[PDB]
């Protein structure tokens, strides 16, 4: 046995916070959290323990640290069948990567309705409060491949896969409200230029490069989601803090043959939260897994991610009432005009046990939708009708990859379809065509039906000639990015004006960035001017005249726009640094960490070295990590207790571990002695500070956390050097 | 026509600093630089200019911006064969990365030995010293995907495929002299052990998880390999920093039959250096791209990579004469024993066009051998001849890789095998089997000869069982770790220290990180107590007591081992960060700029802002990238000139760039007022030792930066770094 005697190889099974014992499958760590799509799954997971070793074939392996071979100093022979095997599989362990939104998180989890939605939709899995779905969840970047980082600005994809007992329905979104093009004919254009550039294939996991920005340039339509992109949605804290959006207008159908317009959203109930940009690239360095990691520790410390399903809805009559086309994906749909009805929850409660099994070879596709619902003519969505069908042959190695078992439906699937590459499905139908009278005719069509029907597309009108053109209507590329820019607050304005200039920087050839600038000044010129001044550009008399994009609806600003103007914050699963010294005052810390647990706040224990410390009444304190280990990069605020400061004061790792905590707009508690700090984080806003830690300093830090960052320390952080 | 009226958009076709000019593909870079293999490509590259945009059948396109619907407001016809076209190409345009080495960067070049090795070798690459041999080498991490950073640690890859006269030969290498394990029947395991643990896919770039660490504790083969990948080592400054070792013992064969034992070196002629931890880390953030970018720029702006290909030459009576196991791929061969003999020159000068068609599509195999050389029954060596042609069939989707341009050889190639997906070759021959009479038996068979000759293996005795059974000779794990510990200096051994405590602090499970100290303790216990004292862990008196390893063959150590024992630096090439204000005193600018341009050091003028500065004369100096833009961990030394220091004396970026500058080592100057950030970085009035100062960037002052700079980092400062809070 290689095991411990003190059984401290094996992870607790049951919820710990982040950091208290190693991550495990999830089958293993919470085996009686379960729902129909994970007992399903049963059938196909493979356990371990007191397990023979094995080839594929069965066959119990005596020896597997060598080769065979002719003598112990001679050749591998041919007839090794068992290191053939072993080599064989591990050399086509590989699959292709996903074209768009390689790199991605999933989780398993349930999704139950509000009341029943019959009114409006016969989905079934709308159609009754009772009714439980389980999902399958997949969040993800854009640009960057599988093994790109996390916090990299880009749009995030936000998939749900939808167990219905009626079929697969996966709601493919992402975390902004509008796309960046029009029409599915230019993706393969966009997704080029934002990829890395063809000779050398740099950069990775940013937009920040000359093809990007001139296709913006030239594409005005693209605008609008850049200007979403370039602000702090492109940085989400965690993907339980952003929002979800469906994008697409689509339709939902009832009983009586109904059609309503809809948009689908997804509200965090974590509340919405996002990184600052040094923060985030500097953390695509330190933890490239930084989102990955906090999604599988909150699901494993009980910290289940949560976000409430709304619908705006459009009745049919009014498809025209907008200034804006309905069926235009670059367009979102102001929460002033049509508010966002709540319809359900869906809760995130277990991990997967096999990345590459359920969340590599996961298929999710817009075209999956089920009776109740439908299409419309989205230009862009219509194209993405046919794609995600076509990628998933090549990805997934064939036709048959809804029987790749995270993929199946939960509910009975019956059909004519035959053979295929790794056809797992073993038909006894005498036929395999309809219609037929040797099998009297099964599996039959059902008509269409309130309930349990088959699938019948709505009679929508269809007028016009055959034509490769955009509508008229989608000839409007500066109202929305105004809109957006006008509905965010002074700091979420310098952060876009921030993330545009930085980006430009970057851009070698300057007449890309002039363009680029003179398509600001088209959406608003204080944007324009401030950018223009940080590349060192003067905007021209004709530039400096360009009129204003109309108002969207009457409409100067809509607050949903913004991840701050309205407070949402939510303490519960967010994290903070205790910075430790080799004489602790022990009751600073007891009344540090019971405040913390009353909030569910998590803490790390950081020292300049591993192990233990001592407290002064004799507490043995365990370290979780060092200062450099785990930097306030990877925390929510930093606090630090009484006791021998003299042992860190002149530690420059702690010291720094402040300085850049302060410059990233985190609260900060700095208790007794350890106010000593102050100066050498050159000092201000959101710093705690008293005597002891007690009541009233855990309250104080306890309410900054809810804030999620101190904005007023913006004006002079740009002087701190860290 | 949507480019600028001045040309601007186009890079110009000669060589240019990194910076300069948009970068671009090879043959519009450099039209001038030729070899055969490059030429040999010229029947598939496909130019753009003038021509009309298709489909992929050759129909002009009138609309590329929109679907085919029925009305403009209408659903999308299925009639659209343009558009399906389109994005089926897109949607299938991925394929598998390598299992191994996904992350890699690649170049064009040439290898021409310097005399005839016709003595110990019939290898017609080697035959002659006017015989030049086009190469394409690929460098690469190990562990991360193709989208990871560069700057990880980790070993690093180094492959040079050889478009001999008489066939391809692959020299598949690393930049460590061993590998972690000795059979290859547990590569899956410690590959699985070391790549992102299975329920999760964390991990990425990283060795420093319990996985790892838990397969290191319970193979103590693996740690001479770890010493390395702990070092300074396991992060280059570059690709052309580094070394290059195939590894594996392996054959020459001459005209006359006698086999001469063979280990492969490249020595970097720009010299060893690399990164600091804390750089190297924070790098893999800023950018991601580092290496690949700084080969490429260092190509384009004729900085050639140049690697000397050396032999280790071992008699075949000497099999036995060492301490350890020729064949055993965890020992490296101490060059106080065996020197490395300079072999020929090695020049990488071009670009690739397209990224994915040359380097994604790649093959590299060791089992790619020519007349000439052969194997050696090194069991990992013996592995890895299976392993490569297998993974191909999938990753490059079937049998006919070798038709894929890059993968081509430029000799002829000719015999009976047929069809395969992606067929390229329409075969004439009559025959598709031999013996055949149809077509008079051609291609023939060609006996072995001295030049030109078929192939046969050298007629190695064998002798023993069929056995699953390590040699008793590869049961010894420590003497080569403490060799390689001892060869290094202070400063490397602190790093390795840091390495080591680093990895570990990130291992969950406590009994792991203790398993790791006792296997330290078998190799030195100065490594082991500093390791064991920043992980709070107290050694046994039983580890206190374990007995040293013996020396290798007399050896207590062996400077080639070190990085920085025996200086090597070279600053040609090396970039250096200026730090502008909006009144530069252009006296000093001239002097520094003139003196970098000299030694072929590049520099990037760097500000708060895009755009243009004007100097003290009027002088338009344009701005490179902003303070936070382009990062200290970007270059090799700072210079702040004299000019308006109030610009940017209050200026957290430029006060932050000189602290991160200082805390990785790089040599900092300051002129005139510039001085006066001497007070950010702690500097006494006296002055420091790797802080140049004078009232003016004159004379001495360049000289004493670029003497700085030879020796690439500042040691010396070590001591005072932990005071800095950055
Ligand atoms: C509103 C606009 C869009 C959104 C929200 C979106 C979102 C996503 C997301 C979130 C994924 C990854 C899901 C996963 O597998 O976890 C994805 C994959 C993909 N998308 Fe889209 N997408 C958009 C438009 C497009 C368009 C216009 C096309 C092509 C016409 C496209 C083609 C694809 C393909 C081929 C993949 C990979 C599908 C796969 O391999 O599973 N997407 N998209
Ligand atoms: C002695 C130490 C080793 C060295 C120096 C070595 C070196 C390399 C290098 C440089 C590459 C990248 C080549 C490229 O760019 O395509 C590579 C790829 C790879 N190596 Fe190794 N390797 C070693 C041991 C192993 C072993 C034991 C195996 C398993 C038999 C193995 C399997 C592979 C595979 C399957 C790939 C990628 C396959 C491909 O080229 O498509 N390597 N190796």
């Amino acid at each position: 046995s290689l095991a411990p005697e003190d059984g401290s190889h094996r992870p607790a099974a049951e919820p710990t916070p982040p950091g208290a014992q190693p991550t495990a499958p999830g089958s293993l760590k919470a085996p009686d959290t379960r729902n129909e799509k994970l007992n399903s799954l049963e059938d196909v997971r493979k356990g371990s323990e007191n397990y023979a070793l094995t080839t594929n074939q069965g066959v119990r392996i005596a020896d597997d640290q060598n080769s065979l071979r002719a003598g112990s100093r001679g050749p591998t022979l041919l007839e090794d069948f068992i290191l053939r095997e072993k080599i064989t599989h591990f050399d086509h362990e590989r699959i292709p990567e996903r074209i768009v939104h390689a790199r991605g998180s999933a989780a398993h989890g349930y999704f139950q309705p509000y009341k029943s939605l019959s009114d409006i939709t016969k989905a079934d899995f709308l159609s009754d409060p009772n009714k439980i779905t389980p999902v399958f969840v997949r969040f993800s970047t854009v640009q960057g491949g599988a093994g790109s980082a996390d916090t990299v600005r880009d749009i995030r994809g936000f998939a749900t896969k939808f167990y219905t007992e009626e079929g697969i329905f996966d709601l493919v979104g992402n975390n902004t409200p509008i796309f960046f093009i029009q029409d599915a004919h230019k993706f393969p254009d966009f997704v080029h230029a934002v990829k890395p550039e063809p000779h050398w294939a740099i950069p990775q996991g940013q937009s920040a490069h000359d093809t990007f920005w001139d296709y913006v340039s030239l594409q005005p339509e693209t605008l609008h989601n850049v200007m979403w992109a370039m602000s702090d949605r492109g940085i989400p804290r965690s993907y339980r803090t952003m929002e979800g959006f469906g994008i697409h207008t689509f339709r939902l159908i009832n009983a009586e043959g109904k059609a309503t317009f809809v948009r689908f959203h997804w509200k965090p109930l974590a509340g919405k939260a996002s990184l600052v940009w040094d923060e985030a690239q500097k953390l695509t360095g330190r933890d490239p897994d930084f989102h990955r990691r906090e999604l599988w520790e909150a699901i494993e410390a009980g910290d289940f991610p949560e976000y409430e399903l709304g619908f705006q809805l459009i009745p049919e009559e009014d498809e025209f009432k907008f200034d804006f086309d309905l069926l235009d994906p670059t367009k979102l749909i102001p929460e002033e005009l049509v508010p966002v009805q709540r319809v359900g929850k869906m809760v995130l409660n277990r991990n997967p046990d096999n990345f590459f099994a359920e969340n590599e070879q996961a298929a999710f596709h817009p075209g999956h939708i089920v009776p109740g619902l439908d299409f419309t003519n989205d230009p862009l969505l219509q194209g993405r009708l046919f794609s995600y069908t076509d990628t998933q042959i090549s990805r997934l190695g064939g036709p048959n990859f809804h029987e790749i078992p995270i993929n199946r439906p939960t509910c009975p699937y019956h059909n004519f379809q035959r053979d295929g590459m790794h056809r797992m499905g073993i038909d006894t139908n005498p036929a395999n065509y309809e219609p037929n009278s040797i099998n009297d005719n099964w599996p039959r069509e059902t008509p269409p039906g309130p309930k349990r029907g088959g699938f019948e597309s709505y009679q929508e009108r269809v007028e016009g000639n055959k034509v490769r053109e955009r509508s008229p209507s989608f000839g409007e590329y500066y109202s929305h990015p105004r809109l957006f820019w006008l509905s965010q607050t002074p700091f979420e304005q310098r952060h876009i004006v921030d993330g545009f200039s930085f980006e430009l920087s970057k851009v070698v050839r300057p007449y890309i960035r002039e363009r680029v600038v003179d398509q600001l000044a088209h959406i608003d010129l204080t944007l324009a001017q401030a950018v223009a001044k940080n590349l060192g550009i003067e905007l021209t008399d004709d530039q400096l005249n360009i009129t204003p994009p109309p108002d969207v609806n009457g409409l100067k600003k809509d607050p949903s726009l913004s991840l701050y103007a309205i407070p949402d914050g939510d303490v519960k699963g967010r994290v903070v640094a205790i910075l430790l010294n080799d004489e602790v005052r022990s009751a600073d810390l007891l009344a540090i960490l019971k405040a913390l647990k009353a909030k569910g706040v998590h803490a790390k224990l950081l020292y300049s070295r591993m192990g233990e410390v001592t407290a002064d009444d004799g507490t043995v304190l365990p370290i979780a990590a060092t200062f450099a280990g785990a930097p306030s990069l990877t925390v929510d605020a930093v606090i630090v207790p009484c006791g021998n400061i003299a042992d860190i004061a002149d530690n420059g790792d702690a010291n720094y571990y402040l300085m850049e905590a302060y410059k990233h707009l985190k609260p900060i508690a700095l208790a007794g002695d350890a106010r000593k700090f102050k100066a050498t984080i050159k000092i201000e806003e959101g710093i705690v500070e008293a005597d002891s830690a007690d009541g009233s300093f855990m309250d104080e830090l306890l309410t900054l956390m809810a804030a999620h960052r101190v904005w007023s320390r913006i004006p002079k952080i740009d002087k701190i050097p860290a």
